[PDB]
């Protein structure tokens, strides 16, 4: 667990999206049984990147070695730039919520009062 020497892609999330009020989105990703010492997240303007390691015997099992070894990341690029400075996260349990300025600004409300 100290010499991951890994990346690993991964293809299945486990997340759902919103998006609440006019500038902002609100999402929360499905992450558990995480080595949170090893969890980090890498952002910029508009994408970010969450690399960390997970507990699965199952699949663990199945390749002597992988897990803590296997240092694995999930990378989303955001389309309309975020306000990284406005944003702010929310920790549950076995969620993580995140809330997301969408500075960039959403274009296309149907019908707007002046």
């Amino acid at each position: 667990v100290d010499e991951p020497e890994s990346m690993v892609n991964l293809a299945f999330v486990k997340n759902d999206s919103y998006e609440k009020g006019p500038d902002s989105v609100v999402v929360h990703v499905y992450v558990k049984e995480i080595c949170r010492d090893t969890s980090r997240v890498l952002f910029r303007e508009q994408d970010f990147t969450l690399i960390f390691q997970t507990r699965d015997g199952n699949f663990l099992r199945l390749h002597p070695g992988c897990g803590p070894h296997t240092t694995f990341r999930w990378q989303v690029k955001l389309r309309n730039l975020i306000e990284p400075e406005q944003c702010t996260f929310c920790f549950t349990a076995s969620r993580i919520d995140i809330c997301l300025r969408k500075r960039q600004s959403q274009r296309w409300g149907g019908l707007e009062a002046p």
